[PDB]
């Protein structure tokens, strides 16, 4: 199995204790490191940070540590819109400018590969067009990178992608067969299946639905998503599981229904560290925890909660990424990607389970304990 693992290049900023730099990073975690992210201006990779170069070093500079170590590039993201994606996959002529500066951009910085965070083509703004254009750009780039690999003799550099977990999203983002066949891997964004956007209580990354998920809420949980790519064309062994370091709050309606599915209110508050309106990190959630919060456990979808005065957090813990990593084997998919390394109890010091317990949780279940370094 692999195991990827996200790095923000915006967790820089948050204060004291939140702070998280490339050097934080243990080399020996994760098999696949992604830097997210960089931009794009005049339809070329771009740095979006002042000290992304000084960054770019440091976390390159961790395969010093790890011989095994790959790094990959991620361009775009949920904030950075659909905009310059869909302007640079109108034409060729930009299509070509993007792959050519991608080569070099990644080449220069010692990256081993770029993962496109496109969110998504085919909405949020993006036309129906975006759909196929996206096939067209990764064909290019993949085949681009063959012709690289022969022009200097080094092995190719990789492409991935982060796609959607969302059924309609899906339906008009991917021509999954074609698409697959030319990404190395396919990172599904497995989370954030439920919110406060619901005006019910609901889970992050639920493994399986609810016994009173039906209809299209059927659809919003880890296994049928997984399976809806597989068996819409993306190969088992390409495909990577999403596993969040975070979870949704909520402000309960009623504090006394406090079940899966009770009435909110809208978004719970924003984090001491994290800042994010509705979003807890887990090290965030270890305090909450910690200071005496009532935990819940959500059998049917094998996924914490908790619950304190109006406020209730859908999330996940150890149990519950060992359970997905467990499963994940027994379906036999290539493996698992972490949103983000930044927000795990890196210090160790809010949940008091070691360094990383999340991801470590994961590296342990996927029998990469014994990976070289
Ligand atoms: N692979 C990949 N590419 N893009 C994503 N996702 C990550 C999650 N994101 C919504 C929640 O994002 C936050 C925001 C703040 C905090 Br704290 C925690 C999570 C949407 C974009 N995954």
């Amino acid at each position: 199995y692999q195991l990827t693992c996200y790095f923000t290049n915006w967790a820089q900023y948050r204060p004291g204790l939140g702070r998280f730099m490339p050097d934080d990073i243990n080399p020996c975690l994760c098999t696949h490191l992604i830097y997210a992210f960089a931009g794009m201006q005049n339809n070329e990779i771009t740095t979006i940070e002042w000290n992304d170069v000084t960054l770019y070093q440091a976390f390159n500079g961790l395969k010093n540590k790890n011989s095994q170590l790959k790094t990959l590039l991620a361009i775009g993201g949920w904030n950075f819109g659909t905009a310059p994606f869909t302007a640079m996959v109108s034409t060729p002529e930009n299509r070509q400018t993007f792959i050519t500066s991608v080569i070099k951009f990644l080449r220069q910085y010692e990256f081993d590969g770029l993962d496109f965070d496109w969110e998504y083509p085919g909405s949020r703004g993006s036309p129906p067009q975006d759909k196929h254009l996206f096939t067209v750009l990764v064909q290019e780039m993949r085949e681009a990178f063959e012709q690289e690999a022969k022009q200097i003799n080094k092995p190719r550099l990789m492409v991935t992608a982060a796609v959607a977990a969302g059924i309609s999203n899906i339906q008009s983002g991917y021509e999954i067969p074609q698409l697959s066949q030319y990404l190395d891997y396919i990172h599904v964004m497995t989370y954030d299946l439920h919110g406060s956007w619901e005006g019910y209580t609901g889970e992050n990354s639920p493994l399986y639905k609810y016994p009173t998920d039906t209809g299209s809420n059927a659809y919003l949980n880890v296994d049928y998503v997984m399976n809806y790519w597989k068996d819409n064309g993306a190969p088992a062994e390409k495909l990577i599981v999403g596993f969040p370091t975070y979870g949704h709050n909520f402000i309960l309606s009623n504090p006394s229904n406090t079940g899966i599915g009770a009435p909110t209110s809208g978004a719970g508050p924003a984090g001491p560290y994290a800042k994010e309106s509705g979003i807890w990190a887990y090290y965030e959630i270890c305090t909450f925890l910690k200071n005496g919060a009532t935990q819940g456990w959500d059998a049917p979808q094998e996924v914490p909660y908790a619950y304190q005065g109006n406020v209730w957090v859908g999330y996940d813990n150890v149990k519950s990424f060992d359970i997905k990593a467990q499963w994940l084997k027994h379906n036999k998919f290539g493996g698992a990607m972490v949103w983000a390394i930044d927000l795990d109890d890196f210090t160790g010091t809010f949940c008091n389970q070691g360094k990383f317990p999340l991801i470590s949780t994961l590296k342990k279940a996927l029998g990469l304990q014994s990976a070289s370094c």
